């Protein structure tokens, strides 16, 4: 139950050292299923700022919290209650920050699902997030590269399909338990390429280390959703509270890139008898990315990541009015347009 740390090299050359990490990284996720990355000065201060403005955020009034939505992007507030999981609400208030494209983007004009503009409740919270999701962008493309190299890749292989990555972040604040119910979030998996994330002193996350001959769900696929299982079910490891690191562990599309050889993390957080403030960050593929089988050449599934994570945040929540917009306009439609008539050169000739 005590977490490998490591620390990372500022720049991934593939040298013999890189490789050996990467090899590191990826035996720490196949036998717990996270580890943990140190953070210097910068990146601690980074996160304790983001952490900060967090908790002032959250004093706000829930009628200012709950202005700051979009209906074109899934950016913004979301009440405790509001995300379900498996069929039952969450009770973490969040603040989801997506890549922030204002209605001058070409995608944005074009209607497409998800693109438009973080509403930020201020200019001060903004400045302090896009500069967390800097450094934490630098870790997630160090990251694919050690694990490009350790499982005898080119070191580019992950790294090229995040350009213009799809990456994201939830600022999250449970309140203490209240009531008999000590649900914070449901077991689920994460959607992308990898999760890093940040906690304060309270404790409440675990995670689901993989468990040999066990079945695990392909969350990509609509027959195989991974929300709520193993809920009920050892073993759940605890992430202890640790000052100076982040945690990361692999999503939905390393699970299915590698195979299966990497898991995509369960996890779910239980309510504390303290508020607890996270920030959970996704490293992710471009929006119009699609994944594909490593070590299956012949393998002809694909996942197109822009439509798994459309699909997923439409069933985190149903009646958001991004998610009435999408539908109302048939969002999804363009979704298929976009496949194959888009402009933005991030994939094709
Ligand atoms: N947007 C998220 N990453 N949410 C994480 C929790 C699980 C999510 N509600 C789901 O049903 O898949
Ligand atoms: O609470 C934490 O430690 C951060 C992880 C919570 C989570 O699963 C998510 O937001 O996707
Ligand atoms: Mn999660």
């Amino acid at each position: 139950t005590n977490l490998q740390t490591f620390e990372l090299p500022t720049e991934v050359t593939g040298c013999a050292a890189d490789i050996s990490l990467g090899r590191a990284l990826i035996q720490a996720w196949q036998k717990d299923g996270i580890f943990q990355i140190k953070t210097d000065s910068e990146q601690d201060r980074k996160t304790q700022e983001a952490m900060a403005a967090s908790k002032q955020f959250c004093k706000e009034p829930l009628t200012f919290k709950s202005s700051c939505v979009s209906d074109l992007t899934y950016s913004g507030y979301v009440a405790s209650g509001e995300e379900v999981t498996a069929g039952k609400p969450d009770f973490p208030e969040i603040f989801t920050v997506c890549k922030d494209l204002s209605v001058g983007d070409q995608r944005v004009k074009a209607g497409w699902p998800c693109h438009g503009p973080v509403p930020w409740p201020n200019n001060t919270y903004q400045k302090s997030m896009k500069t967390f999701m800097e450094e934490l962008g630098l870790a997630g493309e160090r990251l694919l590269k050690l694990t490009a190299l350790g499982f005898e890749l080119p070191i580019n292989t992950f790294t090229d399909l995040t350009r213009d990555g799809w990456h994201h972040m939830r600022v999250l604040r449970f309140p203490p338990q209240t009531s008999t119910l000590s649900r914070g979030i449901g077991a689920h998996t994460d959607y992308g390429l990898l999760v890093i994330a940040a906690q304060d002193d309270v404790g409440g996350l675990y995670i689901r280390p993989p468990v040999e001959g066990e079945k695990r769900n392909r969350n990509w696929l609509p027959g195989e959703s991974s929300a709520g299982m193993f809920e009920h079910d050892e073993p759940w490891t605890f992430v202890t509270p640790t000052p100076g690191v982040w945690t990361v562990f692999p999503g939905d599309i390393l699970q299915f890139m590698t195979g299966g050889q990497l898991l995509s993390t369960p996890h779910k957080v239980k309510l504390n008898t303290r508020e607890r403030f996270a920030c959970a960050y996704f490293h992710e593929p471009n929006f119009e990315a699609s994944a594909y089988p490593l070590f299956e050449p012949s393998a002809n599934e694909r996942i197109h990541y822009g439509e798994h994570f459309t699909n997923m945040f439409m069933r985190c929540y149903p009646d958001r009015i991004t998610t009435q917009r999408i539908n109302k306009e048939n969002r999804l439609a363009h979704l298929e347009d976009l496949k194959k008539y888009s402009d933005t050169r991030a994939t094709g000739s």
